[PDB]
């Protein structure tokens, strides 16, 4: 009934615009549903050197991936084969802002993910265009069924030059291809992001992600 294999591949190609640069990106990688751990080489085919953070795009680069226990309902692998859409607002503090698609699908043993990715507002000597950001820091969505659909929230930080943080809302909700597939309990998923190698110019980029869902106090 699921036909989500322990490893899977990842095909993804992203088209995007932020402050009025159009720029293009493809990944391949490979991941780890079920322990909910997946890395991925991303390569830049248009718009490079991009002008602006890197960090921004990388939670664009599949909750699948994610370590769900049994008392837990796992919507994201049971949206498969026919798989799911997600749909995101990054809200960040500084007044840039920007609004995130991916509709992902199964042939075989690769996820596939088309990705669109769309910004604007960004100060000019922000971190973001000053390109200033580091990481972002590790998270805590919290997931919640608001009419019928699933959401997750997301207090996001990127950690700046000098131990500042940038702030930035996520607010993602998630769409199952197949009606009626069971909305999960309120519940949360860690999560922890990562680019582990990049190219100078960020045209190449090697990045992880790690995350677990749990049911919060007292039980995690
Ligand atoms: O858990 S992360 O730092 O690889
Ligand atoms: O479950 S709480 O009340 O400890």
């Amino acid at each position: 009934m699921s036909a989500i294999k322990p490893d899977m591949k990842i095909n993804l190609r992203m088209e995007g615009n932020v402050n009025g640069h159009h720029f293009v990106i493809d990944g391949d990688g490979t991941g780890k549903p079920f322990e909910g751990k997946q890395s991925m080489d991303l390569e830049v085919k248009e718009g490079g050197p991009l002008p602006f953070a890197f960090d921004i795009l990388t939670t664009a680069f599949n909750r699948v991936f994610a370590e769900y226990p049994d008392h837990i309902q796992d919507y994201f692998k049971q949206s498969f084969p026919k798989g799911y859409s997600w749909e995101r607002s990054l809200t960040f503090e500084d007044g840039g802002i920007c609004i995130a698609r991916n509709d992902i699908t199964m042939e075989g043993d690769t996820f596939y993910n088309k990705v669109r990715f769309h910004g604007t507002n960004f100060p000019a000597n922000g971190p973001v265009m000053q390109k200033k950001t580091l990481k972002w820091e590790p998270s805590t969505e919290k997931m919640y069924v608001r009419d019928g659909v699933l959401t997750g929230d997301i207090h996001m930080a990127l950690l700046l030059e000098g131990n500042a943080h940038y702030r930035c809302d996520f607010r993602t909700t998630y769409k199952a291809k197949e009606k009626g597939v069971k909305l999960p309990g309120y519940h949360f998923v860690d999560h922890c992001i990562e680019i582990l190698s990049h190219d100078k110019d960020y045209n190449k980029v090697k990045l992880y992600e790690h995350a677990v869902a749990h049911s919060g106090l007292p039980d995690n």
